[PDB]
């Protein structure tokens, strides 16, 4: 064929099934309607959304349909991307449930180890707040 090792790396499409455990719920607050957004980090800018899941209504332990991520969407398999879980609101201002910063390589390791990553929230005092809720990688498949 016509593909070097680096060319094959550049052509890899990654299929990922994401799951969350124990999204927060408090009395007097409507249950979350969560979705995930995967965003590419860019110099001097706002992360660029490259993939989003469907919304799952009223679900604190969502499992979403697969997402497909290219190398062009993430930069490279080792490049960190942002993965944020948000609560979909009809008014269109979606509230942050939690953030993770992981590369595709890191998501594959969570899948292989059967381990989750705790969400966190960026704070206005001290370090990020680490939540009890977790993101898991139920499926991680590469194809050319």
């Amino acid at each position: 064929g016509t593909s070097s090792m680096a060319d094959i790396g550049s052509k890899i499409s990654t299929e990922i099934v994401f799951r969350c455990s124990n999204l927060e719920s408090k009395d007097l607050f409507s249950k979350s309607d969560p979705f995930l957004v995967v965003s590419k980090i860019v110099e001097h800018g706002t992360p660029i959304p490259v993939s989003k899941t469907e919304v799952r209504k009223n679900d604190l332990n969502p499992i979403w349909k697969p997402v497909f991520l290219s190398v062009q969407q993430v930069g490279s398999k080792d490049s960190p991307v942002i993965i944020e879980c948000s609560d979909f609101n009809s008014n269109g201002k979606h509230s942050l449930i939690g953030k993770v910063q992981k590369s595709l390589s890191d998501l594959e390791k969570l899948h292989l180890a059967g381990q989750g990553i705790n969400f966190s929230l960026p704070t206005g005092a001290g370090q990020n707040k680490v939540l009890k809720s977790q993101l898991f990688v139920d499926k991680f498949t590469e194809t050319v």
